[PDB]
């Protein structure tokens, strides 16, 4: 009967509306940093160069913490779908803030709008695309691969026409477009679900008891005296730059998970059990770090060490969704040819870690060969981008712990970039590539542990 590729009907209003709203932040993060370039070339912006590529990293590191609530929100208080509906609304004004005649002034709102608006909507997406299988249903892996297509197809062409509509007609005007492409999800996914979507799902599934909303009150109530004790104390002895609250979210996104482990030991049972998430989490962050500063450190490099005079520089930035776009076709004829190998989850960490080591690694070439002082060939990012990507595909397969990992390694991120400079590209790119392949050595001995587990 009729299938969208073999799937529920449903899947393709919800496929359509994460690909335009991933083609809204991905198209938007394409030109940020470099807009944030240009702010400060005029004097609009009064940060360091190295202050902008770590507000790109703070940026994405609380864009998938707040991820990690949404899940919450919708499942106990609103509902999925108002959820997803009114977390596009936010992320659309967010764009439409950036598309107005301002300046620096305009960043932090934005910014706030559509961390809000991706919690609400990025993770309820997905538990909307669940909602059309049955827990029987074996379409589940083939129809959430399905869904991960769209994310990196809006991913891959956001770019390109973002990216060339600012090189043509300015930043406004392309910051306008990533506004009208979320703005073009929620058409489809307000009068496209209405019509396929389940109308339980309109509602929290399990909404809050009576006595459960005055302890939830207390526990944020709490959360935001201290959070906000915390930021009179730094102002009253001198720490107020911007670094400064950078390094306080910085401090915030890893406390988080590492008092969620140290207090999870209270059961020998899996006391040594809870160990073994460990090495595959500390890993995963490692990698979503060298991962996320392909928008950061290697646009950077793109943008001052590669020949590009032919094309928007910003379109490198789709050369991490296509090579998953190519890997796929690929990754799903491998993991079902391969039956009786069935690698291990925790060695696939490592691979996924070397290769990202490897990225690097590969980029300290073209500075230690050529040197710094020119311009190298776009085949190093070509060729890099390869490597990373070759790693997503093996860590591919609670997504709020996922989130959790990207939003650390993204908060690694906010520290690490501002190293990176044009005096320092072989160094940080040989030390950074190096130590991650030594740490995903050492994972083979762990992992032998963590089999034994
Ligand atoms: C999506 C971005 C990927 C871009 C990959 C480009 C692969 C290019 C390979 C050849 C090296 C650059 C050649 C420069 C070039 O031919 O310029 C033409 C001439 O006008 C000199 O600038
Ligand atoms: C005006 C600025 C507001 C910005 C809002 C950003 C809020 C971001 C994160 C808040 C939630 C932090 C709590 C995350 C958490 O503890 O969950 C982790 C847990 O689910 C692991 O599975
Ligand atoms: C209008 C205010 C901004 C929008 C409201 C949503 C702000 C985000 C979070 C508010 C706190 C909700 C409670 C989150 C929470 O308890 O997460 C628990 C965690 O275990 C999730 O699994
Ligand atoms: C700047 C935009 C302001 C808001 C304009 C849109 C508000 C107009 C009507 C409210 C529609 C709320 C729909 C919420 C919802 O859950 O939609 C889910 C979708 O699947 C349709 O059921
Ligand atoms: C419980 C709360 C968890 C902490 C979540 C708070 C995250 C809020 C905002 C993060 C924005 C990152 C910094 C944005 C920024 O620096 O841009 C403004 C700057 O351009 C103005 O000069
Ligand atoms: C459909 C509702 C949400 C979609 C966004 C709607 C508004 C999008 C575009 C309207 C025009 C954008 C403003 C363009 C602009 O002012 O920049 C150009 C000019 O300022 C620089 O020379
Ligand atoms: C300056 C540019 C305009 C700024 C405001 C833009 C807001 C325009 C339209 C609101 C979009 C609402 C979401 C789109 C949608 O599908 O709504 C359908 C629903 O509201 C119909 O009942
Ligand atoms: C930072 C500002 C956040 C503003 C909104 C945060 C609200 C967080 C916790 C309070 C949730 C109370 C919702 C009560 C509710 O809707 O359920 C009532 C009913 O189901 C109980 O019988
Ligand atoms: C629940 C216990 C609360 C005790 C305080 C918890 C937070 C402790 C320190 C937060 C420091 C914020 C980031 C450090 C900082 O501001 O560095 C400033 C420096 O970069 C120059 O301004
Ligand atoms: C008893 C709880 C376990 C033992 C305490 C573990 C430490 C807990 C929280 C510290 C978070 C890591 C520090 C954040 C960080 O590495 O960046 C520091 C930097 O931003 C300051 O400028
Ligand atoms: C198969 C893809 C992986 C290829 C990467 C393997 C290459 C490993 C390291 C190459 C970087 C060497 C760094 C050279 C270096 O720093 O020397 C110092 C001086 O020459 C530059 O300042
Ligand atoms: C899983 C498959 C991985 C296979 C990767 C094989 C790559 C082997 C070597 C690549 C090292 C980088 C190439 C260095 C290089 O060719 O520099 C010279 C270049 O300028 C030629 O003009
Ligand atoms: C199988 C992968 C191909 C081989 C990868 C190993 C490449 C190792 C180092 C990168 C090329 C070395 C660049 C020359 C160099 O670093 O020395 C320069 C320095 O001596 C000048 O003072
Ligand atoms: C699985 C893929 C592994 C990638 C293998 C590593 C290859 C990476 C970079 C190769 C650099 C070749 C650059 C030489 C080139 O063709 O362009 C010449 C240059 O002078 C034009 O600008
Ligand atoms: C069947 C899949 C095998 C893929 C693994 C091989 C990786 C792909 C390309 C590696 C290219 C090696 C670098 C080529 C090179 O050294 O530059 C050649 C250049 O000097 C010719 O002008
Ligand atoms: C199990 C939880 C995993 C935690 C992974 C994060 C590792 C803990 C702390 C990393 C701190 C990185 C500090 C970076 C640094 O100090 O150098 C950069 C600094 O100069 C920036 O101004
Ligand atoms: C020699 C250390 C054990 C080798 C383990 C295998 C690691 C994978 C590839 C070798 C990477 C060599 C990196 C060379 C390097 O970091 O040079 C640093 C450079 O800045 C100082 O000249
Ligand atoms: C075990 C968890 C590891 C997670 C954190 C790994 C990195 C931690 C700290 C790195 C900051 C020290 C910077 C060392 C350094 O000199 O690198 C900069 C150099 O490459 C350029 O000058
Ligand atoms: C400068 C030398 C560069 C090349 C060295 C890289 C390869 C050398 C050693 C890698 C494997 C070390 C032994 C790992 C091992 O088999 O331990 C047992 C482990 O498999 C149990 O799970």
């Amino acid at each position: 009967g009729k299938t969208f590729f073999g799937q529920p009907l449903g899947l393709s209003t919800l496929f359509m509306t994460e690909m335009w709203e991933r083609f809204s932040y991905y198209g938007m993060r394409a030109i940020l940093l470099y807009y944030m370039w240009f702010l400060i070339s005029t004097g609009d912006l009064h940060i360091t160069r190295a202050t902008a590529a770590s507000i790109m990293a703070i940026y994405a590191s609380m864009v998938y913490l707040s991820g990690t609530i949404g899940g919450f929100v919708a499942d106990r208080i609103i509902g999925a779908r108002p959820a997803v509906f009114w977390g596009g609304v936010l992320i659309m004004l967010g764009h439409i803030v950036l598309a107005l005649p301002f300046g620096a002034s305009a960043l932090f709102g934005s910014i706030i709008l559509i961390i809000i608006g991706t919690g609400f909507l990025k993770p309820n997406v997905s538990t909307l695309v669940g909602t059309l299988y049955d827990e029987h249903d074996r379409r589940r892996d083939a129809g959430f691969s399905i869904f991960v297509f769209g994310i990196n197809l809006g991913a891959f062409i956001a770019p390109l026409i973002v990216g060339a509509a600012q090189e043509a007609a300015g930043y406004h005007v392309a910051f306008s477009l990533a506004a009208i492409g979320m703005f073009i999800g929620l058409l489809v996914y307000y009068f496209g679900g209405k019509k396929t979507l389940d109308p339980h799902y309109l509602r929290p599934t399990d909404p809050l008891a009576p006595e459960e909303v005055k302890p939830l009150l207390v526990k944020v109530s709490l959360a935001v005296a201290g959070f906000i004790a915390i930021i009179v104390v730094m102002n009253l002895v001198g720490w107020n730059s911007l670094p400064a609250y950078i390094n306080l979210l910085t401090i915030v996104a890893i406390a988080i998970p590492v008092f969620y482990f140290a207090w999870m030991i209270s059961t020998s049972t899996e006391h040594l059990r809870v160990v073994s998430y460990i090495p595959l989490f500390i890993a995963a962050v490692l990698f979503w770090a060298i991962e996320e500063q392909g928008s950061v450190v290697l646009a950077t490099f793109a943008a001052e060490r590669v020949d590009s005079s032919w094309f928007p520089v910003s379109w490198f930035q789709s050369l991490n969704p296509l090579f998953i776009m190519l890997y796929t076709p690929f990754f799903a004829w491998l993991w079902t040819a391969w039956k009786k190998n069935q690698p291990s989850s925790p060695t696939k960490f490592a691979v996924g870690l070397m290769f990202a080591g490897l990225s690097f690694l590969l980029m300290a070439i073209p500075g230690a060969l050529y040197g710094t002082s020119g311009k190298v060939s776009p085949l190093w990012l070509v060729g890099s981008w390869a490597l990373v990507i070759l790693g997503e595909m093996l860590i591919s397969p609670m997504m709020s712990m996922w989130f959790l990992s990207s939003s650390v390694g993204s908060a690694l991120n906010a520290q690490l970039v501002t190293l990176y400079n044009a005096k320092s590209e072989v160094a940080y790119f040989s030390y950074f590539g190096l130590g991650s392949v030594v740490l995903g050595i050492v994972l083979v001995f762990l992992s032998k542990r963590i089999q034994g587990l």
